[PDB]
């Protein structure tokens, strides 16, 4: 019955406060800490921030954000967390003067990553269903490894419409909406494209996808020269499938994904970070 | 501790751990690697009680980003292990003494090494109550795939709250030979001189008795232009920064805080970039 407590950080102890986006579950500032000595992040503004923290705790693994403590005084309300450099998946893909090159191995670690952090969830008991995973949520760490983030949506089992299955905005309305949302996202990391981009209205997208329309995938959305570019169309396409009962488990997902990385030197990695500098 | 939220280490079942390959065996029990069959991730386990259950409790509590992560226990009547993330990079010893598998090690990534262990052992002092680790030497700092440090083996560590306390002759403080808040800083002092030299401390010694003898007179291992060549980044501040932490006297001894401050204008002077090449030249 091994435990660990959250430990509580007091406001004085977090210095050069400095602004890094304002969001719908609050405010994201970077820091420094007084004592340790290190770079963190804080999230501030209540029930919703307290949630989300005691997610983050009890969600700790590899590729989840790894959260820090808690700011809990009657002047100020945040989550700590460590900080991460890089940004979002979303900021590495669309950037594309900052970043002209972004290689096939750190795309495909991203996705074997991102997959490894989903399956974790699902398979705590009870499982945790993410329900909100887009490319803005996907941090990148000081060596571009994943970190999981935004659990202020999140369920135990018991904005942008994009990256969210039909069935879940259909006139009077799951276990398989993170498999959709990372279908999506694949699509897009392979792509360095946004799901429908030519789309003006929301309302647009809702009635396509309903109807059965997704992103499109030819070669000019995806290139021929994609390594393993059928194995990906494949799981993509059943991925964000009209049927949830046709979507793939992660352990399926992860079970496709592996034969793919063993393909990579693990320097060609090391490489692809180092050109994006 | 804030709030009251808790969160419980995961038990995992030793069925669960496929592919099992023998890494090493040492003093408290066997280091295997092996793959989750559930998680889809490699892991290492370490197998043989209370003994092993106070490591993974401390492990658990002491959780910060320089600190070995520790995944789940499994607890058997067949078997009883501590299961955590696998470091693909092995020790620093190894780094720092296999010559021929590693020919170079670039001085922004031994800086980084030692700025990070010192983080590392900073968090756990500041820990309520602290934590001690009394065991700190080359082969419990494990280096993750990237090189980044993960301090492990919690084995003989202490919180803070008559024989002397366990621990590596070479990395101990005189007064805890026979029958303290400054054996850490020590056993790092003696950590940082094997950085930056690459050579055993105490290696003309072939007897670990004449090194307690002379530790205990005075002799510290040899600072000079052999052992520290000329060329090392802030040579005088870091001979400064050794001296003072494997200081006969505990009391003119740094805290670990103090090391940091030192250190952070000198880790400014290193590029992001340099990091990078540093890694590989390695691989
Ligand atoms: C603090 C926090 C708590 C909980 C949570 O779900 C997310 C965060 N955000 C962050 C955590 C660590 N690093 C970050 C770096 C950058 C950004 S950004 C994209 O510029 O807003 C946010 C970060
Ligand atoms: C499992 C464990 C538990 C508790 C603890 O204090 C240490 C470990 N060991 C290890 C953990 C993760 N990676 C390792 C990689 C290599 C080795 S070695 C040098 O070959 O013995 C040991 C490792």
């Amino acid at each position: 019955a091994i435990c660990s407590a959250l430990p509580t950080i007091p406001y004085h102890k977090l210095a050069d406060l400095r602004y890094l986006s304002r969001g719908a579950s609050g405010t994201v500032s970077s820091a420094r800490h007084a004592d340790w000595r290190v770079q963190v992040a804080v999230k501030h503004l209540r029930k919703d921030v307290l949630r989300e923290a005691e997610i983050l705790h009890k969600a700790r693994f590899s590729y989840i954000l790894p959260i820090l403590g808690i700011c809990n005084e009657p002047e100020f309300l945040g989550i700590v967390t460590e900080y991460m450099p890089n940004g979002s998946l979303n900021e590495l893909l669309h950037r594309k003067t900052e970043y002209p090159d972004v290689a096939w191995p750190l795309r495909f670690r991203i996705l074997h990553e991102i997959a490894l952090g989903v399956n974790y969830l699902h398979n705590m008991t009870p499982p945790l269903l993410h329900h909100d995973l887009k490319t803005q949520n996907i941090l990148l760490d000081n060596e571009f490894h994943v970190k999981i983030a935004d659990f202020g949506l999140s369920k135990w089992r018991m904005g942008t419409i994009i990256y969210m299955p039909p069935e879940n905005y259909e006139p009077g309305q799951s276990i398989k909406h993170d498999i959709y949302s990372y279908a999506v996202i694949t699509w897009e990391v392979l792509s360095r494209k946004q799901p429908f981009e030519d789309v003006t209205n929301p309302l647009q997208i809702m009635y396509s996808v309903s109807q059965g329309h997704r992103p499109v995938i030819n070669e000019e959305s995806l290139p021929y020269d994609i390594p393993h570019r059928a194995r990906m169309i494949s799981l993509i396409e059943s991925g964000w499938a009209q049927n949830p009962d046709e979507r793939p488990s992660f352990l399926k997902c992860l079970i496709e994904l592996e034969p793919v990385l063993r393909t990579f030197e693990e320097i060609t990695f090391l490489e692809a970070v180092i050109q994006l500098k």
